[PDB]
């Protein structure tokens, strides 16, 4: 069976029912209307932050910029690669099209890791860490680990071996960057009010979730074994319905609780 994702594979062979292809259409959509929105969101309430804090809103913006063209690129992605066939009643790869691809997913989070972490860098104050040893880390790790996860996903279909080894991989990065996450937030909630503090413990609970949601997502297909129940349109569905949550938390929310700490940051006089 000529295709090199999951999404192809299902595509070419079973073909995806009206519901399925609909539904994750618009789930892409939502996906890159929502990055739009927290754009203008994230512009306008620039001023609401001290200066000290501004650089948090500008990688906020940046990121949204970023997932907005590339979510905007996977969602027409989407559409073009499937196509209707009257005799059978589904949605087929249409050899017509460009097939689907994720590079556009990957390329984003190329893009948006090593911001999303860069950018509470500028909110909360480290105590012992040095900001360039915790940036490096981040960024080293961050990279790696799309970097491998990327590689690993070229085998999704033809060598679930690989795929699982390069899962791996990419996971001890991941692991590593949590990490470091967690001193972060440690040290962050040193020598701020507890109003701050709380917000922290909150931004660590969404990063934790949000975070850990992509590996589930790249799994999702194969969580209930090959021939499964999610090896199907159902497994096609939920992954690119994750994959949007994750976007969504990960990045406007994830934002928006560091525009509220910086807020409540200049609170104390
Ligand atoms: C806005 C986009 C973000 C925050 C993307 C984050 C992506 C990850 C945390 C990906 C992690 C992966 C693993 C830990 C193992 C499987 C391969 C990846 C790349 C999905
Ligand atoms: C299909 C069109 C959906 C576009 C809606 C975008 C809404 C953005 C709000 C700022
Ligand atoms: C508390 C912060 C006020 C509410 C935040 C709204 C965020 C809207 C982002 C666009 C999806
Ligand atoms: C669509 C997003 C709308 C964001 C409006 C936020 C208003 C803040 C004004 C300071
Ligand atoms: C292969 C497994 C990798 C596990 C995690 C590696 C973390 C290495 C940290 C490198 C820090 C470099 C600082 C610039
Ligand atoms: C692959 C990305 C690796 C980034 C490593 C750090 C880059 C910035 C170096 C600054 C020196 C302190
Ligand atoms: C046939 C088995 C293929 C396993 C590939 C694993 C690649 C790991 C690279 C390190
Ligand atoms: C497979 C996953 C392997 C996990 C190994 C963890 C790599 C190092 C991260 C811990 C950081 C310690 C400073
Ligand atoms: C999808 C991410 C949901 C996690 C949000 C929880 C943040 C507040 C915890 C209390
Ligand atoms: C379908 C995705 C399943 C991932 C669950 C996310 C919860 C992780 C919380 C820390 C472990
Ligand atoms: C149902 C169980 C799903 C949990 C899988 C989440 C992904 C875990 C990867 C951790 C690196
Ligand atoms: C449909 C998706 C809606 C996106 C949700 C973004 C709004 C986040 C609100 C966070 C407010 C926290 C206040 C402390
Ligand atoms: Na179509």
């Amino acid at each position: 069976q000529e295709l090199a994702n999951f999404e192809n594979f299902i595509g070419a062979t079973e073909g995806f029912s009206e519901i399925a292809y609909q539904f994750t259409s618009h789930i892409l959509t939502l996906g890159y209307a929502v990055m739009l929105a927290g754009l203008l969101y994230f512009i306008l309430t620039i001023k609401n932050v001290d200066k000290k804090f501004q650089m948090s809103n500008i990688l906020s913006a940046v990121v949204m910029v970023s997932a907005f063209l590339l979510l905007y690129a996977q969602a027409q992605n989407w559409t073009s690669s499937f196509t209707f066939n009257e005799e059978v009643g589904r949605y087929f790869l249409d050899p017509s099209g460009d097939l689907f691809n994720n590079g556009y997913r990957y390329l984003n989070w190329l893009i948006d890791v090593p911001m999303l972490l860069f950018q509470i860098l500028f909110v909360v104050s480290l105590t012992t860490s040095k900001f360039s040893s915790v940036r490096n880390q981040f960024w080293f790790s961050g990279a790696m680990m799309i970097i491998t996860g990327y590689i690993g996903q070229f085998y999704e279909v033809s060598n679930l071996t690989a795929f699982l080894v390069w899962g791996a991989i990419s996971s001890a990065f991941f692991f590593h960057i949590l990490w470091v996450m967690k001193k972060v937030i440690n040290e962050g909630k040193e020598g701020i009010s507890p109003a701050g503090q709380k917000i922290l413990s909150n931004i660590w609970i969404l990063f934790l979730i949000s975070w850990t949601l992509y590996p589930g997502a790249y799994l999702m297909p194969y969580l209930t074994g090959v021939d499964g129940f999610l090896y199907s349109e159902d497994g096609v569905m939920a992954r690119q319905l994750v994959y949007t949550i994750a976007d969504v938390s990960s990045k406007v929310i994830y934002g928006v609780l560091l525009g509220n700490l910086a807020i409540t940051l200049s609170k104390n006089k």
